[PDB]
């Protein structure tokens, strides 16, 4: 089996790549990601819009209850290492991701160091006012109002309600952003949705920023994977 493994900071194009290997091969793209197993925040953590996966099959490592917790790398990786070996037959693979820690668990693991072919990727972050632009993109695509899925701030308030939601979402990208620029210009969460376009920029704009400084930190604690 041939493992296609593409990973690098977020906002860098990575899942589309990932994409466009999936519809020429027909080959199902993993998601290494903990924080995309938590469907109830869908659109903030990055996962593909259905209409984006070009009907090609995208693999969570779990589907769970944000109340529960944000998966931990560990066991995140024991179910990553279930997914591809039951596919074993299989041509190959696309593993796709930034979350460090369970890149960092790929990397000490036996499990990846025998018996497989690879093709390996790994995007880097460019300049920051590039980084920035690309940012505010994709949040502005995450706050669009569409009928057939939930934006960011929807999939916040939602959660808002649920009191063991709030510190879960508070240690999250984007959500956490959010939460802030709230109570600091005293609006509740529920309201976040309804701004003024003057004050919805300035969000798109620090919600930005907390992605640089994330991809600043998958740039320090990736692993170095051997090419
Ligand atoms: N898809 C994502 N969306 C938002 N935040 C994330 C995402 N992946 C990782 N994080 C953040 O990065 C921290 C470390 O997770 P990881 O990169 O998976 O080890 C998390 O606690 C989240 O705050
Ligand atoms: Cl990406």
């Amino acid at each position: 089996m041939l493992l296609h493994l593409i990973y690098g900071p977020t906002c860098s194009g990575k899942t589309d790549m990932a994409i466009q290997i999936a519809q020429e091969t027909g080959w199902p793209v993993v998601a290494l990601d903990r924080v995309q197993c938590c469907p109830q925040i869908a659109t903030g953590s990055g996962r593909p819009l259905e209409s984006e996966l070009q009907s090609t099959r995208r693999i969570y490592l779990d589907s769970r209850p944000l109340t529960e917790g944000i998966l931990d790398a560990e066991s995140a990786h024991r179910r990553l290492i279930f997914e591809v070996d039951w596919r074993k037959s299989e041509e190959g693979l696309i593993l796709e991701g930034g979350s460090i820690s369970l890149l960092n668990c790929m990397a000490k693991s036996p499990f990846w160091r025998s018996g497989f072919q690879w093709h390996v990727k790994r995007l880097r972050l460019g300049d920051s006012d590039a980084f920035l632009t690309r940012a505010k993109q994709r949040v502005a695509e995450m706050f669009a109002i569409r009928e057939d899925r939930p934006s960011l701030l929807e999939e916040l308030a939602e959660l808002w309600n649920y009191p063991a939601a709030r510190p879960i979402l508070e240690d999250i990208d984007g959500y956490r952003c959010a939460i802030r620029f709230a109570r600091k210009h005293d609006l509740a969460i529920s309201q976040l949705p309804n701004i003024d376009a003057g004050r919805h920029v300035e969000l798109i704009e620090a919600i930005a920023n907390e992605y640089l400084e994330h991809a600043l930190s998958q740039e320090r604690d990736f692993p170095q994977w051997p090419e």
